[PDB]
């Protein structure tokens, strides 16, 4: 009964930034954010900054907790919410097709560790995960070099040594599933999903009148 | 509307020797090995093998998906008279026998072990609460028999495995399941009746008494 909205982008795309400019445009509109900070502290670990400090090593568990949790999250909102919209900060499918994906692509998990992760990535969504499936998704582009100006520009710390190439890499993953729509999951029904693409190459903080615009014509086609 | 019974018990304690001989003393009795082939078997590569070889590293990544695994497979034999299951282990002796000895041990840190925990928790509460245990039969042997049976069985990875390790498994057993004074998160647990078989000598061909002993064990349930 609640329309279920996916904003993906590449790190430090805008996401947030833009979800947030959202939340307030109409009180009939609630946000997921990515439970980042939940990562950041498990028992006053950075479990972040240790995957980015030795991917080979904490790239799995990692990945999946960071998915775990936003299961958990998202299922969370959905109780607690005239004309319902519910925005999810990523989903899990850019969190295996795009991050996990990239990870193992790059040798930073090994073919038992990749094989375990889809597995229990494919239980948990036939499980706890039917009434998560998206209505539409927004993705927010933008080239490589941008988004690691805001990375820079926000100043996270694990984030601060990212190399433009993983940047490239996930640009890319990004583009074949959202704007080419090449890239396929298990998820027969994403096929058929909307997907409005926006380009947040130059700042919206204060000039995202159109967008915002874009945004309520996306939605009133669903 | 099913019995459900957990058979727990140390590495090579009798657990698949039993199970089976009961398997086949009652088309009403049902039976959940332990999937520890699926374990063996991940995209050609053996995860039992690879925790062995260097727990350190894996033990997380094992423990987690073998407690996954042990779920799913129990989750389904519960679908499909006076019915009763047996589940080889159960993911309470994941979690606070092997799980928390590893942790214990330094093979698994702050991190891996409060994430593991957490999951864990959460996984239950779940997909769970209809994998409630109605009994647990004890399986109990001393480490020296274990150690000896893990020749006997053969499997390789457990060949290398130390007495002291096999010995510290016993106690976590011990202090859970006889001296019921290992505590965990659900408190039905210790309100579960407990059977208590010692299995140190060869039951092969000589089980008439424990089956005698667990039937009388399932009527008051
Ligand atoms: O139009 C914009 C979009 C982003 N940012 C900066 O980019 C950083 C990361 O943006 P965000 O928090 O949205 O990251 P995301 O949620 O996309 O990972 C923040 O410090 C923002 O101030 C900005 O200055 N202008
Ligand atoms: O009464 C018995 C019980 C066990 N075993 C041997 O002990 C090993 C381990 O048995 P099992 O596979 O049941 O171990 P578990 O699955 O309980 O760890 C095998 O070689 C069994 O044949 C035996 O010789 N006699
Ligand atoms: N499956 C995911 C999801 C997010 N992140 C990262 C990207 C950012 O560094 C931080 C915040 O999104 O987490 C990740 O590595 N893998
Ligand atoms: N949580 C568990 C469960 C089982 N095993 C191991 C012990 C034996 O080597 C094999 C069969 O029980 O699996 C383990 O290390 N950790
Ligand atoms: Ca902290
Ligand atoms: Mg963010
Ligand atoms: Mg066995």
């Amino acid at each position: 009964r609640i329309k279920k909205i996916s904003i993906e982008g590449n790190i430090a795309a805008g996401k947030s930034t833009f979800v947030n400019i959202l939340k307030q445009l109409c009180e009939d509109w609630e946000v997921v954010p990515e439970p980042v900070a939940r990562w950041c502290n498990v028992q006053s670990t950075n479990v972040l900054q240790m995957m980015y400090e030795k991917p080979e090593r904490w790239s799995f568990t990692f990945q999946t907790y960071a998915c775990l949790s936003r299961i958990r999250a998202q299922l969370a909102s959905l109780n607690g919410k005239e004309k319902p919209v519910l925005f999810f900060e990523r989903s899990v499918y850019s969190d295996r097709y795009i991050f996990a994906s990239n990870l193992y692509e790059s040798e930073c998990m090994n073919e038992t560790e990749w094989t375990i992760y889809q597995d229990w990535h494919d239980w948990m969504n036939n499980q706890f995960g039917q009434s998560l499936e998206l209505d539409g998704i927004i993705y927010l582009q933008a080239t490589p070099e941008t988004c690691l100006h805001r990375i820079y520009l926000r100043g996270r710390n694990e984030e601060q040594g990212i190399p433009l190439e993983y940047l490239e890499k996930l640009h890319y993953k990004h583009e074949s599933w959202l704007l080419h729509r090449t890239l396929k999951t298990n998820f027969d029904y994403l096929q058929e999903v909307p997907i409005l693409t926006l380009d947040v190459n130059e700042d919206f903080k204060d000039k995202y009148e159109s967008l915002v615009e874009k945004v309520k014509e996306f939605l009133s086609t669903l």
